[PDB]
């Protein structure tokens, strides 16, 4: 009753990029239970980004489709709700620091984001805007010191033909106690659907859905 079929959120970013500042202010929609939402995001402060708008999208875990047998820990832990800290090492030397607080607040969830993105290479396909999406991913959940932890290798698409690897590692923290799953698989795919010319106003799509492992966690 506290998280209906059909949930709205409110995004707030604010991040440096190799020294560039920007905001970013968003809304988004979707069927938790079903593992699907979108968002439209407008860069309010900061625009038009110097860099790769890729990096910041996968900055909602309230929208992954749960099996019955598979304690959700995201939704549980509402109407309170969670937080996480996220390192993105990137295989060039980029890195992305972040934190993020998800809450519940007037029947929408409210995310906000603080990142720091640092040695993007100048000539590197972030700072050049030369990537193309992120493949879907496996995010592996574990259960560790009383949170949930997920690792992800995530593979960025280059516009060459090749992919641009990031080693991921997120702390979930309910805040509140909830019952903690067993480790698990996230599957996520996360697709820029439409953007205007600078990047300034830009939609996304994801789909989402946990799964047991068949192949050793």
């Amino acid at each position: 009753a506290i998280i209906k079929e059909f949930m709205r959120f409110k995004v707030h970013m604010e991040g440096t990029v190799n020294g560039h500042e920007f905001e970013i202010e968003g809304e988004g929609e979707g069927h938790p239970y079903e593992g699907f939402q979108t968002a439209k995001l407008k860069v309010t402060k900061g625009g038009p980004l110097p860099f790769a708008w890729d990096i910041l999208s996968p900055l909602s875990k309230a929208y992954v489709k749960h099996p019955a047998d598979i304690p959700d820990y995201f939704k549980l832990s509402f109407p309170e709700g969670f937080k996480w800290e996220r390192v993105m090492n990137y295989e060039d030397g980029g890195v992305v620091t972040v934190t993020q607080d998800s809450s519940l607040q007037d029947g929408e969830f409210i995310y906000k984001v603080k990142m720091r993105g640092t040695n993007f290479p100048s000539d590197g396909p972030v700072m050049q805007k030369k990537t193309m999406g992120w493949e879907a991913s496996s995010e592996r959940m574990y259960p560790e010191d009383g949170a949930l932890k997920g690792e992800i290798r995530m593979r960025l698409k280059l516009k060459d033909g090749g992919h641009y690897t990031s080693e991921v590692k997120t702390t979930y923290k309910a805040k509140k106690s909830v019952l903690l799953p067993g480790a698990y698989i996230v599957g996520i795919k996360l697709d820029i659907t439409s953007h205007n010319e600078d990047y300034t106003i830009v939609e996304q799509y994801e789909r989402s859905e946990a799964r047991h492992s068949t192949g050793g966690m």
